């Protein structure tokens, strides 16, 4: 009756967790056959980011759930199956699932003009029912569309292989014995190279741009964990380059040295992305590095400096998009593309509508999204209050600005925050 919450994954639990512990009638409105989000589909063999090698890249201390600390017995990174189950099971303690309707695809959602929205939602049947809820909290994920280069490689519809995005790949056992080309640097690729390589006779990592290389750990603590030491902060912002630039050299050397196209703008002032395993397996041979793609020679693949290679088929791991198809009108966007949302989470001009989750932080998120959860219960209750739509559109207008001054124009920036400072404010 009270809120309808969108998802049932990390974001939504952590929701609906903060609206029970006040009190608030809510529902969670899920489309998959149980709770976990991205982390539970490596598992059933479903079509989503994750794959079968799936396994944290923060440490599990910082992206559990403050008060339902992980199994003492897990890992520091423990795999998809493990924080999937741990998830289930915090749903389990936390008694959210009397209130999770499973299968339930939100398929529409909308403002009738006097404040409580009417939701569309698809039961397993395909049969569909509307509903109405005061509040809605959207927390469903910003990695649900993949990302394909738009002008594709020409040549890609005579291919006689299978072209696919990280959303399809599942095993890097299904590509036994064949011959494969990873597109990208990042997570989702060097990961994807690193399991190609142990299954396929041959894995090529075909890159365009050099992203700096981080290994996991850093003096044998985690790159979360660092940034959380006070010694890492009480640094200013270019001891840390350094640190870091001269620290990388130690534990890596340079990236020139590995056939890696170097990074334009130094560590912090590009993506990094994390692996423990990409260099070695290239300094053994198992994952060879290329630069892009130029066209699909039948059987074969070419890329920018003349090479060609025979391949079987093609993993792109080019990212994902964020769509709200379920939000009929903007998506929290307007304009460039910069997502409107004050302190990230709240539409100035919708009143009843609170997004979980945009945010991109240097780390895990968790902390962040048990904050929002937190503030939207005491905004939905009645606790707290916003400001006037005019003032709340000048934080996000700083937001802005300021978003297009320490990142510049690039994408998918205006959800991207520092967790210490924004985690202050709450
Ligand atoms: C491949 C990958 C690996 C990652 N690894 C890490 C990591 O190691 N550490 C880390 O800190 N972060 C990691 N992240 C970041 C990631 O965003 C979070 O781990 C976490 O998934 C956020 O959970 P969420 O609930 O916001 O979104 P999701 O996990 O995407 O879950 C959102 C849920 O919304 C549901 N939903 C969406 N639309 C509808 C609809 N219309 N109707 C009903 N239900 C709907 C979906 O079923 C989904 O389960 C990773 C992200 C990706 C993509
Ligand atoms: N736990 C983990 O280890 C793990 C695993 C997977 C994913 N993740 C997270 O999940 C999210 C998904 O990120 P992701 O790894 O899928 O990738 P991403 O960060 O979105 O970047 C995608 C990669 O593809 C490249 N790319 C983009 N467009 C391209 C194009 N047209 N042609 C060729 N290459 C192109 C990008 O290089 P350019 O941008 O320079 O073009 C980049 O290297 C991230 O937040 C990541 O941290 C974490
Ligand atoms: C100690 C060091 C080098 C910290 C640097 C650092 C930079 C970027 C990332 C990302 C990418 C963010 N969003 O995708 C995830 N973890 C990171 C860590």
């Amino acid at each position: 009756m009270r809120v309808c919450v969108i998802g049932a994954g990390l974001s939504g639990l952590a929701v609906g967790h903060a609206l029970k512990e006040r009190g608030i009638s809510f529902v969670c409105l899920e489309k998959a056959p149980d709770v976990g989000g991205i982390w539970r589909q490596p598992g059933a063999g479903e079509r989503g980011p994750g794959y079968r090698t799936l396994h944290l890249n923060t440490a599990k201390q910082l992206t559990g759930y403050a008060d339902f600390p992980m199994p003492d017995a897990y890992p520091l990174y423990p795999r998809h199956s493990q924080v999937a189950a741990y998830l289930r099971s915090f749903a389990e303690w936390a008694g959210l699932l009397d209130h999770v309707e499973l299968r339930t695809e939100v398929v529409s959602v909308r403002q009738d003009a006097d404040g409580p929205w009417t939701v569309v939602s698809r039961g397993a049947d395909g049969a569909q029912v509307s509903r109405r809820f005061e509040q809605v909290v959207v927390a469903s994920g910003h990695h649900n569309e993949p990302a394909l280069p738009d002008p594709l490689p020409a040549g890609a519809d005579s291919f006689a292989g299978t072209i696919l995005h990280s959303l399809d790949y599942r095993d890097g056992g299904d590509f036994a014995g064949r011959r494969v080309v990873v597109v990208g640097l990042g997570a989702s690729a060097v990961d994807i190279a690193a399991d190609l390589s142990r299954h396929a006779e041959r894995t090529l990592l075909s890159v365009r741009r050099g992203l700096h290389i981080v290994p996991k750990q850093l003096f044998g603590m985690s790159v979360d964990e660092i940034a959380e030491a006070p010694w890492w902060n009480e640094m200013s912002f270019d001891e840390r380059r350094r640190w870091v630039e001269q620290a990388l050299l130690v534990a890596r050397g340079r990236l020139s040295d590995y056939g890696l196209p170097e990074p334009d703008h130094p560590v912090f002032s590009s993506a990094t992305t994390l692996s423990d395993e990409i260099l070695s397996r290239i300094r053994h041979g198992a994952v060879t590095p290329k630069p892009a793609i130029a066209s699909f020679d039948g059987d074969r693949v070419v890329f920018t400096d003349g090479t060609s290679e025979p391949a079987d088929a093609v993993v792109y791991c080019t990212g994902f998009h964020m769509t709200f198809p379920f939000l009929p009108a903007g998506c929290p966007m307007s304009a460039d593309g910069s997502v409107e949302l004050y302190r990230r989470v709240v539409p100035a001009d919708r009143p009843g509508l609170y997004f979980v989750g945009l945010v991109r932080p240097v780390g895990a998120i968790t902390r962040l999204v048990e904050a929002q959860a937190e503030w939207v219960a005491r905004l939905v209750d009645g606790a707290a209050v916003l400001p006037a739509a005019d003032q709340m559109r000048e934080e996000i207008g700083t937001y802005l600005t300021g978003i297009v001054q320490r990142y510049g124009r690039t994408e998918g920036a205006s959800i991207q925050v520092d967790v210490g400072p924004y985690l202050a404010e709450f």
